[PDB]
């Protein structure tokens, strides 16, 4: 896999950004991840996490994985980095989303997530508490 150059254009939530890609903007959705809905519990809070994340970053980079960059919806699907650090599993160990969404061949970061996962769980981490 390979990371590219994007630029934020808008925090939106805990699944989701707008980001400038080869110039154009576009929502991209994290892969392997499902954060509450703002008006669910720790929705707000994985919404803040992202947003502190993204918004800090000098640098923000997608990474497509192997199968579908784009979903029904047209938003691309990816993993996304800022100052190197993904912040798709970065959510997951903060016990502020789930790994889901585990799709044959966009499942590049499963089993690096499911360990994350499994570290918020064990120390009881918000949506684990
Ligand atoms: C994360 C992800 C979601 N999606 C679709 C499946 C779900 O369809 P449905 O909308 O029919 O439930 C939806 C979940 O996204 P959200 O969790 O952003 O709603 O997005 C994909 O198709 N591929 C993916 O990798
Ligand atoms: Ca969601």
């Amino acid at each position: 896999l390979h990371k590219e150059p994007a630029t934020l254009i808008k925090a939106i939530d805990g699944d989701t950004e707008k980001l400038m890609y080869k110039g154009q903007p576009m929502t991209f959705r994290r892969l392997l991840v499902d954060t509450p809905e703002f008006n669910e519990k720790y929705g707000p809070e994985a919404s803040a996490f992202t947003k502190k994340m993204v918004e800090n970053a000098k640098k923000i980079e997608v990474e497509f994985d192997k199968g579908q960059r784009t979903d029904k919806y047209g938003r691309g699907l990816a993993y996304i980095y800022a100052d190197g650090k993904m912040v798709n599993e970065a959510l997951v160990r903060q016990g502020l989303a789930k790994v889901a969404y585990v799709y044959k061949g966009n499942n590049t970061h499963e089993q690096l997530l499911r360990k994350a996962e499994a570290q918020a769980k064990k120390e009881k981490l918000n949506i684990w508490s």
